[PDB]
């Protein structure tokens, strides 16, 4: 009945993302983990890779649905019959950008309510960007990623 | 099914608060607007005034319950069987303090989720303290308050 | 007599920019809207496009002069006999970068005073970057741009 | 023609304030240095002390007028026929509070423009409160104050 | 050879403080844990209580010296022949205020270097004030304090 | 005996960097100025150029060692037997990113203590990026760079 969308680039999905979507499923009946194509960010993993990684990483959560999209997130939320948009908040830079996004999304879809969750202390200082940078220099990021994602990141960089 | 609390001092309740609680009622089945006694900040309105003002200002919202409390926010939420704690986010200063409170509340009550809502642009720059400061110095705050609150504030300041 | 420069990339000029330059004209006798070439930012519109867009968008303001430039803004301000440099302030990230810029410009031209204006609430959460991103995904940005700019942005993306 | 007000508590006026008001006088025809009674913060110097100190410290500026006021900043600016309100910006904490005040002042007096000036690097880390705190604890604040203010502060602290 | 001071009110000392001072002892030969009398903030524990609590809580650290002081931090560091001043950084609000203090301390004592340490994620969201606030309102703060401090806090709050 | 690493891209090294490393040498017995290859940032100067520039710029400091590296900084610090990692803190954006880095480095090398220094007021608003931008537009940056670096930057841009 209550449907929420959790959009992001998820390049790749981290334990921080896993924490947020898990909390979302404890709050709403159905959660769409929505992976934006984000070509402007030149992602390391293709959209199809990121969807598969997230599907495996969230298979244990019964009310999570992983979908990729290139639409405007506001339209995609409407077309998923979502009335809640989930984002995790990490730092001041996040907050300020999320504010901009939320006000734009409110303009585009006024009945879509943006709600923010604060991550666990364990994940409050990591990001996909940071994890990739450490991995690019062969540092150990097993603690920060789902097993399947760590394998795929290692495999990716080994090529 | 989902019970949420929206705690604060509400000294007095503003249109920013009304915006946040209205958004909350569109998200959750039952919202407790929880008014802290907050003696340490020496509020302008008494607790009984603040509760009465907030009840009148939210009477049109069918699933809002206005309740006073003097306990720790987490203790009151636990006793009310609430699993969601609503907070509005205004500025960076908000965010950092709310981050603190959220991590403390997660420690005190792990089954309580803190969710942050974003106010309309219309109310993004006001607070109870700013409204009181302007009104005390003979500025016009009509636009920022429910009618009943505006009347009570004028009466208060006329001493 | 009092001459001010309002420099920026204006890729493209938004209603937020229009608000700032309009306020500038209410404060100073002559305002130079100065469009930096900004090749490092790889702008969507060429400098000649951006100048024409801004000229049309500000034609109703009698004391606005639109000029493009690739010089150091401090030298360009001196060569325009400007003693005030206008910038609009939006978020914390803006403020911190504008501070850096102002201190550098003060080093380069000590008699050029940098003054900052805060935008209307309506435009406090938009930017050229955000508007382009929404438009790239076919979202409606008519509310955020001058008519001529919206047409040109639509036309640009339709190719 | 252009009348600007520079309001504050100036308890006491520092070289940071002198820097800001000096820059203002180079921008606008007439600058009112407006000293708030500010009883709620319990100032160290009385209003008559603060006005006298500021007058002496700005006597070399021909187009500065030092005036005390107890009204709302917007009410005083309106009554003084000022169309510019000067504020100095120091840090992020400044910025966010000044943003609030600016939006409130625009609501209260739309014909009043808030303009923000940036202090010299020399004064970017001081405030009246910090200076008083250092001086009270037997630290050297000579570098941060006009001579007349430094003398009065020593006299005050000798009690 | 290197003497460092770690000043604060420590009202009361928390596991965050213990973390910072422990890291300091691993960096410098001798660390003075300097407890400010700080009457202006009206501390919950007296100075003699705060010193006694901190001594017990740091007895396992061989190169820590706990000392009370009522002078300016810079004056005390000079008199203790310390050339390093330790401060912990928690949030953005910390950072900006510490930046101020550091620039003032460099002016007052140029031969004193301010170094900023970062607390563990475990303690990154707590402070003495937050701990007192939670404990006063019947919240569990056992995890955040040394055992001896927890006992003294309970005793204090039982009044 | 006490060994510290000061890592960064140093593209090119500025007087701000010189201030930080100089302060580091006043605090620790041996300082490794470590220049990260940073190919993702597409540096203006090659690693070998940046090392030579930094060597010349720090030749007057007896206990500075300039080394380039492409390793993970945490591993490089271990392999240099460094137990302190120095970073200068400039703005809020710096602080938030440095926090992320420090927590990651603590995960990778728990006995490596990250310590932050606040730069002199003179250099608190400059960066390699800003200096390059001014130089690209033929503005005078002699005040911000060591002589040898200014020459090399001029030479670079003259080609
Ligand atoms: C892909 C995408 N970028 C956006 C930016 C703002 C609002 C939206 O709905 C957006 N969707
Ligand atoms: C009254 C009150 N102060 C708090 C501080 C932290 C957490 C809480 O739940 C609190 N409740
Ligand atoms: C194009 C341009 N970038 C600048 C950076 C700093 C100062 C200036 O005057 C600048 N002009
Ligand atoms: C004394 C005073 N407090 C204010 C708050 C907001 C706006 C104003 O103009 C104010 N004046
Ligand atoms: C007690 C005290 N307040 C201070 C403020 C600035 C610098 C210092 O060294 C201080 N010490
Ligand atoms: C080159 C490099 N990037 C890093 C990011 C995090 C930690 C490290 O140790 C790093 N080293
Ligand atoms: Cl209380
Ligand atoms: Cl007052
Ligand atoms: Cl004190």
């Amino acid at each position: 009945q209550k449907r929420a969308i959790y959009p992001g680039t998820f390049d790749p999905i981290t334990n921080g993302h896993i924490d947020i979507v898990t909390r979302a499923t404890q709050m709403f009946d159905h959660v769409i983990l929505a992976i934006a194509a984000s070509p402007s960010k030149k992602p390391m993993f293709t959209l199809e890779e990121r969807v598969a990684l997230a599907q495996q990483a969230t298979a244990h959560l019964g009310n999570v649905e992983v979908v990729g999209f290139s639409d405007l997130m506001a339209n995609f939320a409407r077309n998923q019959h979502a009335t809640v948009l989930i984002r995790g908040l990490r730092a001041v830079a996040d907050f300020e950008y999320e504010m901009q996004l939320a006000h734009m999304n409110r303009h585009l879809m006024p009945e879509l309510e943006s709600v923010f969750l604060m991550p666990s202390k364990e994940w409050s200082f990591i990001s996909s960007s940071l994890v990739k940078e450490v991995a690019r220099h062969q540092g150990d990021v097993t603690h920060f990623l789902p097993e399947n994602v760590h394998q795929a990141l290692m495999a990716k960089l080994a090529v």
